[PDB]
DNA sequence: CTGTATATTGCG
DNA sequence: TCGCAATAATACA
């Protein structure tokens, strides 16, 4: 397989296209048909002392007993469904890595987005890679170094930007998530939905 | 002079 | 349209 390697100080990621257009279309269609997203109380987070409905849709699937907590919200995983098992298994065969959990974020259009954060969970296994699989509209994905944020930053490490295309895989390897914040910024010109799956290895 | 951390507002 | 510092109120260590 041919990878585009994304390297910088404390940044170690790789990008590849897994599926051609026809297959990625079929997978996207099946995801749209089958994935059940959280609503209501399970779609609200607390950040900086205020509660917000998330500006997107979220779903969690994976092995029994696991939980996923961030920003005052705890999500329980739904049992695996065939479309998700298909992708999980393909990623595993391509990378040599295993996953027991997937977070699904759906961005209805360019106005849907996700703010800056690190995936520095306690429930995430130490040094475990994260596999980010994208379907639908291409969206720009942004890495920012932790020491380069704020009015008076410690460092001036350049922002790393990557478009994530339909049918693509972004592998985020250790120690990417200790040093770098990532986000999916608003892109007003994007009119079409995007579904992103982040496969992870969660501790019970 | 000085603790660390975290969705939209309010600019530019 | 885009980017980004400041910060909704606490919760730590
Ligand atoms: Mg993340």
């Amino acid at each position: 397989a041919s990878w585009r390697h994304i390297r910088a100080e404390g940044l170690d990621s790789s990008y590849t296209v897994l599926f051609g257009k026809a297959e990625a279309d079929e997978i996207f269609q099946e995801l749209e048909k089958e994935v059940e997203y959280f609503t209501g109380a399970l779609a609200r987070v607390q950040v900086f002392g205020k509660w917000h409905s998330v500006p997107r849709k979220q779903a969690t699937y994976g092995d029994a007993g696991l939980t996923y907590t961030f920003s005052g919200l705890t999500l329980s995983p739904k049992p695996w469904i065939p479309v998700l098992e298909r992708i999980r298994d393909h990623v595993s065969g391509v990378t040599g890595q295993t996953f027991n959990f997937v977070l699904i974020n759906r961005y209805k259009d360019g106005s849907d987005h996700i703010g800056e954060h690190r995936d520095d969970c306690r429930e995430l296994a130490p040094g475990s890679p994260i596999a980010s699989v994208s379907f639908g509209a291409s969206r720009d994905f942004v890495f920012r170094h932790k020491d380069s944020r704020g009015k008076s930053p410690s460092r001036r490490v350049a922002v790393v930007r990557l478009p994530l295309a339909h049918g693509s895989l972004l592998m985020m390897n250790h120690p990417t998530n200790t040093h770098w914040y990532h986000s999916l910024p608003v892109r007003k010109k994007v009119l079409a939905p995007r579904v992103n799956l982040t496969f992870r290895k969660i501790l019970l």
